[PDB]
């Protein structure tokens, strides 16, 4: 309807359920599971996301990579690495 939802595994082995409008980008359903799993464990400036082997991006709306209610997606987390040089 309005909104769409998505089953999410993570690098924790574990799996959750969660809902979003489908024309946002990633950048929504990516920064919504940091409310519930926080900066401390799941960082937005630093974490990424996969649909069984799709690169999704934080630019281009959700239902352009065709994901569904009965299948999942993966997210992964890199902290950033982000330091000076």
């Amino acid at each position: 309807g309005s909104h769409m939802q998505v089953t999410l595994k993570t690098l924790q082995q574990q799996t959750f359920k969660i809902d979003i409008d489908p024309e946002e980008t990633v950048k929504a359903l990516k920064e919504k599971i940091e409310s519930e799993k926080g900066k401390d464990a799941f960082p937005v400036a630093g974490q990424k996301l996969i649909y069984a082997g799709k690169i999704l991006n934080d630019d281009t709306a959700l239902k352009e990579y065709k994901i569904d209610e009965k299948n999942f997606v993966v997210v992964m987390v890199t902290k950033p690495k982000a330091v000076s040089t």
